[PDB]
DNA sequence: GTCGG
DNA sequence: GCTGATGCGCC
DNA sequence: CCGACGGCGCATCAGC
C-alpha cells in the first residue's frame, strides 16, 4: 500500500515502546503518526513533508528521513539483533502476558513457547489458555466463519430471551474480509442508565453458549463483560476449526449507540474521536458523551438517537463503519 | 514522542 | 473488607 | 522532574 514501508515502520516502533521500553505514551505516539500517514493521499517525499502532518514531529521526521534514503533504519535493526528485546516482544503476543509478565520471565530465563511449556505451573490460568491456544489466535477469522458464528450467538441468544438484541462489532461490523477475534455486543430492556432488574442477564447467555460448546474457555467474567474462547463445530475427517477469542459487552439499552460506537472501533478511531472530543469540550466513553465544565469534571449526558448525533456534537462528517478503519 | 498551555 | 495503583485486556 | 495524552472492565496486590 501507499506508504506502507513508512507505517511499517512506525508500528514496529511503536510495538518496541509498548513492550520493551513500557513506554505507552510514546506507542501512543508512533500510532498516531502511522494513522495519519497511512490516511495520507500522497507519497510522502520527505520527512519535512510528513512532519506537516499532526503526530509528526522531529524525531519521526528524521527517522522518515532516513529510511526513505535508505530503506531501513538503524535502530530497528539494533532491536532486532537484540534476543532479550526479541524475546519479551514475542511473549506479550500470549493472552494474559503484558509488558511487565514478558520482561518477569525473560528476567527468569523463560523465553521460547517451549520455556512456557516446561513452567506451565508459573502462569496464572489466562496466560495457560493463551499459550495452550496460541497457534489458533496467531490466526485471523474469515468474514464466511464470523457469520456462522454470528448465526450460532444470535440464534442462542434468541433462545435465551427473544427480548436480547446482539449485534457483532468490531472489525466484522467495519466490513472487514477476515477479523482478528468476534465482539458481541449486548442490550436487554431490564438493564438501563435508570435499572438493574434481573440479575445475571450477560451470565444467563453465556452459561447457554457454553452449554452448546460454543464457548469452551472463560479469560474473565464479571456483571457487563465477558473474555473468553470459542470454536465453531467441524465435520467429521475434517480438521477442527481454530479456537477463537470472543468477547461479550453487556451495555445499558438507553446507551446503545455510545457502545456501539466504542465497540465498532477501530481502537485509534476511537483514541481519535475522543481527542477530537475534548479539544471540543467534551468527554466520549461507551455510555455517554458529556460536556466538560472547568474545573474539569463532566457533567450530564446529552441525549443521543443515533450514532451520527454524537459525531454531530463535536463537529465531525459522519464516518460509516466502512471509514473507521485504519 | 508530540503538541499546546 | 476498603481505597488506590497496577497489570491484563477491549475498541 | 512542563504535563496531558481516551476511557474503562476484570483480576489482583499494597497498605490499611
Ligand atoms: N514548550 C515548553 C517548554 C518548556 N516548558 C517548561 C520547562 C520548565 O520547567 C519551564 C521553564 O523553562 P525555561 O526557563 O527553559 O523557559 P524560558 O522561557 O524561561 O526559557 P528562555 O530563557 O529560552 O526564554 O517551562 C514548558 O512548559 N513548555
Ligand atoms: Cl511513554
Ligand atoms: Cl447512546
Ligand atoms: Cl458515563
Ligand atoms: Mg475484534
Ligand atoms: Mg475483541
Ligand atoms: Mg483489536
Ligand atoms: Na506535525
Ligand atoms: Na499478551
Ligand atoms: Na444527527
Amino acid at each position: 500500500t501507499l506508504n506502507g514501508g513508512i507505517t511499517d515502520m512506525l508500528t514496529e516502533l511503536a510495538n518496541f515502546e509498548k513492550n520493551v521500553s513500557q513506554a505507552i505514551h510514546k506507542y501512543n505516539a508512533y500510532r498516531k503518526a502511522a494513522s495519519v500517514i497511512a490516511k495520507y493521499p500522497h507519497k510522502i517525499k520527505s520527512g519535512a513533508e510528513a512532519k506537516k502532518l499532526p503526530g509528526v514531529g522531529t524525531k519521526i521526521a528524521e527517522k522518515i528521513d532516513e529510511f526513505l534514503a535508505t530503506g531501513k533504519l538503524r535502530k530497528l535493526e539494533k532491536i532486532r539483533q537484540d534476543d532479550t528485546s526479541s524475546s519479551i516482544n514475542f511473549l506479550t503476543r500470549v493472552s494474559g502476558i503484558g509488558p511487565s509478565a514478558a520482561r518477569k520471565f525473560v528476567d527468569e530465563g523463560i523465553k521460547t513457547l517451549e520455556d512456557l511449556r516446561k513452567n506451565e505451573d508459573k502462569l496464572n490460568h489466562h496466560q495457560r489458555i493463551g499459550l495452550k491456544y496460541f497457534g489458533d489466535f496467531e490466526k485471523r477469522i474469515p468474514r464466511e466463519e464470523m457469520l456462522q458464528m454470528q448465526d450460532i450467538v444470535l440464534n442462542e441468544v434468541k433462545k435465551v430471551d427473544s427480548e436480547y438484541i446482539a449485534t457483532v462489532c468490531g472489525s466484522f461490523r467495519r466490513g472487514a474480509e477476515s477479523s482478528g477475534d468476534m465482539d458481541v455486543l449486548l442490550t436487554h430492556p431490564s438493564f438501563t442508565s435508570e435499572s438493574t432488574k434481573q440479575p445475571k442477564l450477560l451470565h444467563q447467555v453465556v452459561e447457554q453458549l457454553q452449554k452448546v460448546h460454543f464457548i469452551t474457555d472463560t479469560l474473565s467474567k464479571g456483571e457487563t463483560k465477558f473474555m473468553g474462547v470459542c470454536q465453531l463445530p467441524s465435520k467429521n475427517d475434517e480438521k477442527e476449526y481454530p479456537h477463537r477469542r470472543i468477547d461479550i459487552r453487556l451495555i445499558p439499552k438507553d446507551q446503545y449507540y455510545c457502545g456501539v460506537l466504542y465497540f465498532t472501533g477501530s481502537d485509534i478511531f476511537n483514541k481519535n474521536m475522543r481527542a477530537h472530543a475534548l479539544e471540543k469540550g467534551f468527554t466520549i466513553n461507551e455510555y455517554t458523551i458529556r460536556p466538560l465544565g472547568v474545573t474539569g469534571v463532566a457533567g450530564e449526558p446529552l441525549p443521543v438517537d443515533s450514532e451520527k448525533d454524537i459525531f454531530d456534537y463535536i463537529q465531525w462528517k459522519y464516518r460509516e463503519p466502512k471509514d473507521r478503519s485504519e
